């Protein structure tokens, strides 16, 4: 469950707690 969190964070990202944070 992320919602294109990888594209939003184009590359290595994180999608948890309903929050998409990038690395």
């Amino acid at each position: 469950a992320c919602g294109s969190c990888r594209k939003k964070c184009k590359g290595s990202g994180k999608c948890i707690n309903g929050r998409c944070k990038c690395y």
